[PDB]
DNA sequence: CGTAATTAATTAATTG
DNA sequence: AATTAATTAATTA
């Protein structure tokens, strides 16, 4: 098989690398790599190296990795650029693996681990680990084994083996339920003594050595908790033998606060689960406890158990190692629905960096553009300093508040990444300046043409034709790959559609679900026996629709996050390739596209309908328009329609044999216009939104900029069994807003929508009727706990105090001389909840730890004195009261005449 | 060490 | 309560 490295590091002037040789097997070499970097040099002298710019290179090729470091600081003292790849590790890769990689994962040793500290005294800190290690569970991916390392005495209690028979049985067995696809790949080995537990679980790693480390939190929690705990009790020598080549980095860190320490294993590509889930999950969720995240990705129960955490393994040993041994399984189900570390393996070795790396996307960029110039014999520039400097965006119209019935909305593809290739934007490709008019000259197409050699954007800015630059060429490699799996979502996406559609009529019998392959349409032969399966067989290929469709989703809105990243690093100072002509001129060509093709759709439809000065177009931002159907319905008459999907299709039809072709038109014509390269401005018909047929619901409504709400039948070719409503930026889509606030105006929403005011009024009154029963968490506000310091004076909230630091405060002061209360995290999220006036508190909110019970010594308290009124009003009735006026619509019936009778 | 545009909630100070 | 400036948090794209 073809090798690909596992880890590599630079170590002095030796370059450390563990790789899989061509026999599939794991080896570690020490290289004593000799760097190149560049200098430019005379025109009339011969050479193979040329910058970016076409000007001649000389190849300075040193002893050692520290003498071309040195060098660069000469070059420095000098005043000349010293260019080349100064991340030695990157360009040690770049010559070891001079080929597109091929790695197999399945050759990866990727370890899932967590561990468990007893601590009487509050949070044991990871820099001080003053308390024993009483169990870690270790899963190696290699062996697919669970390896329980358990301690049986401690200081704090001695207890007894853990059993695997009474981890396996049910809950109401007095079991722990520990799955049973996992009980036996369970290795289980228990500890007389924490010394030679952890002597062992060194000696494990020693042969099982992490390639990729992940779980929980272990970034901040386990590993420098792990590591501080053997250098405390065996010295720092035998703690460094967590790093394959018994080197570490402490770094007590310096941004924002925070002097907890974080530890650099080397040799190790740690990816924290969090923090992948954090950047590609998409999400923003209330609370980031494993309970809580694996609740919302798997519908799993909370792990439950009796008294503070504290006195688990003391008061039930046998449910403390098998709560641990499940919280490591749970980020493998994670990582199973989510693919999160198959993603970051692929992203990392096509840009060929160090995994970990995945998370830096100007590192990913750096590292995948000088691979690209490399092949040619092309010579990256040096990095430079900037100052950060503000720039122009995207274009958002001023909607019209109101209901909007009938709504076809329009999305350009993957745009700023598409501007990029269309007019060839590059650090190499600058051709010059023309001189700009203002802005609305171009989109009215009355400003003199830019250019007739050049390709360029209204800011300015003209670019070569000839060629396609570095940055267009790699862009678009990376949004192909991005489309193909963008594909699969979709037609596994679709394929939901039809098993939900045959789930309205389940047949009577004993069957499996179809092997198929969800990232295909469904053929007509797999529709037929679909329509032939029973519920639990239609229900299981759902599930695997379902999952295939987010793994389709991870793969493709990563990617594109990747190349609009590209785009992002243009605009921050740290990228070698930073422009703000670059960056602006991607955004100002944005702002014209969308503003140019909204003018000629108004063009188009006033033409078709026969009007004059019409405004069609109702809303845009960015790279979308929101069109006004009304007109269209109008001209055939609703009454000509048999149901909903009869006019869906309608709309669905002139979108595409009418709309798009026009649209298509008005971008060609844009393109020649500023003399572009390649025309690549593919506007498609993104939603159909209206009201269920002969219904009273208004369809939809804007309330401003990023705040509307869409009865959408019809998503970019995925046809709903149930229309699915598409809200954005209101209430019930910020992880700030309350549960079950965002539940009940979700309800209010669909309500207006799809059956209108008499239904909406209804559920309103119901809503306030009953709002008092609702558990405290799912009335609870959310928010980030930032600066708590700088606003604290004597526990007291300072000038300026914002809400949710005040309930902080509030909260610190109740449970204040308490070591063992759940103490708020700086910048972790809180619950918030308001506090009627003479309160015990002595404030009018409370704070405490977001997915967590406020800690039950002020629990009956906060209940008690819970501001219902003020909930109600501020979550509830403030947004509906915008979303309604906004609509024209009332929440509560108004006095009419007929009030007189009956 | 990806980006900008934009919103709502909030505090402080004012709005004769 | 409204409006205005400044901060904070969180979205849409
Ligand atoms: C979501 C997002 C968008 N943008 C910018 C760049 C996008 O091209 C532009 C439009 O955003 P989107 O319409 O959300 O995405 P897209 O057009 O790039 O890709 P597609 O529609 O095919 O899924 O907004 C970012 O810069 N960063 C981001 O994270
Ligand atoms: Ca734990
Ligand atoms: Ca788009
Ligand atoms: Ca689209
Ligand atoms: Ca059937
Ligand atoms: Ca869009």
């Amino acid at each position: 098989m073809k090798e690909f490295y596992l880890t590599v590091e630079q170590i002095g002037d030796s370059i450390f690398e563990r790789y899989i040789d061509s026999n599939g097997r794991e080896r570690t070499r020490e290289v004593e790599y000799k760097p190149s970097l560049f200098a430019h040099c005379p025109e009339s002298q011969a050479t193979k190296y040329f910058d970016i710019y076409g000007k001649p290179c000389t190849r300075k090729l040193f002893a050692n990795m520290r003498d071309a470091s040195q060098w660069i600081k000469r070059m420095e003292d000098i005043g000349l650029e010293a260019l080349g790849m100064d991340d030695f590790k990157l360009a040690y890769l770049s010559d070891t693996y001079n080929y597109e990689i091929k790695y197999d994962h399945t050759k990866i040793r990727v370890a899932n681990f967590d561990i468990e500290v007893t601590s009487p005294d509050g949070f044991p800190e990871p820099s001080q680990a003053k308390h024993p290690i009483d169990a870690i569970t270790h899963y190696d991916s290699i062996d697919d084994r669970f390896y329980v390392f358990d301690l049986l005495n401690s200081p704090y209690g001695n207890v007894e083996e853990w059993s695997i028979e009474i981890a396996a049985k049910l809950q109401e067995q007095g079991g722990d339920e520990v799955p049973s696809e996992i009980i036996d790949k369970i290795i289980y080995m228990p500890f007389d003594n924490e010394k030679e537990l952890l002597m062992e679980y060194l000696n494990f790693w020693q042969q099982k050595t992490p390639v990729i480390l992940t779980g929980w939190n272990v970034e901040s929690f386990a590993i420098p908790y792990v590591y501080n705990r053997i250098k405390n009790i065996f010295g720092e020598s035998t703690a460094k033998r967590l790093s394959p080549h018994r080197k570490t980095r402490v770094k007590v860190i310096e941004n924002m606060y925070g002097s907890r320490e974080i530890i650099t294993l080397f040799g190790i590509s740690v990816l924290d689960y969090i923090d992948l889930y954090k950047k590609f999950s998409f999400t923003n969720q209330p609370s980031y406890s494993l309970d809580y995240i694996s609740e919302f990705e798997l519908n799993v129960g909370k792990l439950k158990y009796d008294g503070p955490i504290s006195k688990l393994r003391e008061s039930n040993h046998q449910r403390y190692i098998s709560y641990n041994i499940i919280a490591v399984y749970r980020v493998l189900q994670i990582d199973a629905k989510r693919q999160f570390i198959n993603l970051s393996l692929d992203m990392g070795y096509y840009a060929k960096i160090q995994i970990q790396s995945v998370f830096s996307p100007i590192k990913t960029w750096d590292a995948i553009i000088f691979n690209s110039l490399k092949e040619q014999n092309k010579v990256i520039p040096q990095g430079r300093s900037h100052p950060v400097q503000p720039y122009p965006g995207a274009f958002v119209k001023e909607p019209i508040p109101n209901r909007y019935k009938y709504v076809m909305s329009f999305d350009l593809t993957s745009l700023y990444p598409s501007i990029i290739r269309q007019v060839n934007i590059s650090p190499e490709t600058i051709a010059g300046t023309f001189k700009v008019a203002p802005l609305h000259d171009y989109i009215n197409a009355v400003a003199e043409r830019p250019s007739d050699v050049y390709s360029c954007s209204p800011n300015g800015m003209m670019y070569y034709k000839d060629r396609d630059g570095v940055v267009p060429t790699e862009i678009t490699k990376v949004f192909n790959q991005r489309k193909e799996h963008k594909g699969y979502m979709l037609a596994a996406q679709r394929n939901g559609e039809i098993i939900k559609e045959a789930l309205h009529n389940p047949n009577l019998s004993v069957d499996e679900p179809l092997d198929v392959d969800y990232r295909f349409d469904f053929s007509d032969e797999i529709k037929e026996k679909i329509k032939k399966l029973s519920a639990k067989s239609l229900n299981e290929m759902l599930f695997r629709a379902q999952r295939t469709e987010v793994a389709g989703m991870t793969a493709q809105i990563n990617r594109k996050l990747l190349i609009n990243s590209l785009y992002g690093a243009l605009g921050n100072v740290w990228f070698r390739y930073y422009d703000l002509r670059n960056a602006t001129a991607i955004t100002t060509f944005g702002q014209m596209a969308l503003q140019w093709i909204e003018r000629k759709v108004n063009e188009y439809l006033n033409e078709v309908c026969g009007t004059e000065g019409e405004a069609f177009v109702l809303y845009g931002d960015t790279d979308s328009i929101y069109v006004s159907a009304d007109k269209i319905i109008d001209k055939v008459g609703e009454s000509k329609f048999r149901d909903t999907n009869h006019w869906v299709d309608f709309l669905d039809k002139f979108a595409r044999e009418r709309m798009e072709p026009a649209i298509d038109r008005g971008f060609r014509e844009m393109c020649e216009y500023m003399n572009n390269k390649q025309h690549l401005m593919f506007m498609d018909r993104e939603a159909i939104a209206g009201p269920p047929l002969g219904s009273k619901g208004i369809g939809g409504f804007w309330t401003g900029k990023k705040r509307y709400a869409l009865n959408v039948w019809d998503m970019e070719g995925t046809r709903y069994a149930e229309p699915k409503l598409k809200i954005m930026g209101l209430e019930t889509q910020k992880s700030s807003t309350p549960k079950a606030v965002q539940k009940a105006l979700k309800e209010c929403i669909r309500r207006m929508l799809q059956e209108g005011e008499e239904s909406l009024q209804e559920y309103f009154k119901e809503f306030e009727k009953e709002f008092r029963q609702l558990n405290y968490i799912s009335i609870a506000s959310v928010s980030s706990a930032n600066n708590i310091a700088k606003y604290d004076v004597g526990g007291f909230p300072g000038p300026k105090c914002p809400f949710h630091i005040r309930g902080i405060l509030t909260y610190n002061r109740a449970i204040k001389g308490n070591i063992d209360a759940p103490q708020v995290v700086e910048g972790e999220k809180v619950y918030v909840l308001p506090l009627r006036e003479g309160n015990p508190f002595g404030d009018k909110c409370i704070a405490w730890p977001s997915g967590t019970e406020i800690t039950d010594l002020i629990k009956d308290d906060v209940l008690h004195w819970m501001d219902y009124t003020v909930l109600l009003e501020k979550t509830f009735i403030k947004p509906l009261e915008g979303f309604t006026s906004a609509a024209k619509l009332d929440y509560e019936k108004k006095a009419s005449l007929f009030d007189m009778f009956d």
